[PDB]
């Protein structure tokens, strides 16, 4: 394999101002803040994410892990670690997405949400998973929950705690035990725990699926260990509303049982650009025609601080 050139950038924490708390949960807890590199006339809006647990030895070797691979991606539609802070646990840095969470985003303005909008992530959440697998990374853990939205016209891929690098040759990721969001993975991920860009792509039509359904929880109720069997039935999720069945196809086409006879990512960003050309035609939503700090002056987003 090629040399990972990546730099690995480590922060002063006295570079860090207006650290306020943003989020709590399985993620652990989230910060917002401010990053001034010191000298540069510039204050970049970020989050710091650790661990709600302890400095345990093995958390700090999953977080550096995530950093390892954060640090290794550099693409318009994926987020990029800013940095690490060497803090008893370690903190991971990233750009400060505004609106947070695709999950939560499409929750809160259901009544407000086009289908150019909903096209558009669709288009932007498949060009990023084309750029992890030109990265040759399975990001097992793809979901609405982990996309931010950094803009309603503008989103990314994060968490990186799953994400696998393949080899050379390499072509599946044979994983252990450990939990993992069994109603996104593929059929294979949860009978032999392989994991290919061809699962990815299981999990993207699980993401799509949140996003037009609004955030509905997938299979709501079911039991996680009935997933593996109804799955083998035959059984999928069921067609959102709005859906129209050339949208819905290409939701069913993510979930064959041969990986192989699932749409490519880079094929998944021709079809959903094509129908974002014309995005009334292909979701039919009611409504659709019709649908911080004094600190200011030297702000500056991170995708306009570089190196
Ligand atoms: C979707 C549900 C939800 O509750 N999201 C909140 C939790 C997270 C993790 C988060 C981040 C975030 C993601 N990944 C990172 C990797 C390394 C370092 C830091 C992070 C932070 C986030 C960001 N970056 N901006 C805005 N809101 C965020 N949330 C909310």
């Amino acid at each position: 394999e090629a040399p990972n050139q990546a730099l690995l950038r480590i922060l002063k924490e006295t570079e860090f101002k207006k650290i306020k708390v943003l989020g709590s949960g399985a993620f652990g807890t989230v910060y917002k803040g401010l990053w001034i590199p010191e000298g540069e006339k510039v204050k970049i809006p970020v989050a710091i994410k650790e661990l709600r647990e302890a400095t345990s030895p093995k958390a700090n070797k999953e977080i550096l892990d995530e950093a390892y691979v954060m640090a290794s991606v550099d693409n318009p539609h994926v987020c990029r670690l800013l940095g690490i802070c060497l803090t008893s646990t370690v903190q991971l840095i990233t750009q400060l997405m505004p609106f947070g969470c695709l999950l939560d985003y499409v929750r809160e303005h259901k009544d407000n949400i086009g289908s150019q909008y909903l096209l558009n992530w669709c288009v932007q959440i498949a060009k990023g998973m084309n750029y992890l697998e030109d990265r040759r990374l399975v990001h097992r853990d793809l979901a609405a929950r982990n996309v931010l939205v950094k803009t309603p016209q503008h989103v990314k891929i994060t968490d990186f705690g799953l994400a696998k690098l393949l080899g050379a040759e390499e072509k599946e990721y044979h994983a252990e035990g450990g939990k993992v969001p069994i109603k996104w993975m593929a059929l294979e991920s949860i009978l032999h725990r392989i994991y290919t860009h061809q699962s990815d792509v299981w999990s993207y039509g699980v993401t799509v699926w949140e996003l037009m359904t609004f955030g509905s929880k997938p299979y709501d109720g079911i039991p996680a260990s009935e997933i593996s069997s109804i799955l083998e039935k035959g059984e999928r999720l069921p067609q959102p509303p709005i859906c129209t069945i050339d949208v819905y196809m290409i939701m069913v086409k993510c979930w064959m049982i041969d990986a192989d006879s699932r749409p490519k990512f880079r094929e998944l960003i021709i079809e959903f650009s094509k129908m974002a050309r014309d995005p009334q035609r292909y979701l039919v939503i009611q409504g659709d025609e019709r649908m911080d700090e004094e600190d200011m002056d030297d702000v500056v987003d991170a995708d306009e601080y570089l190196i």
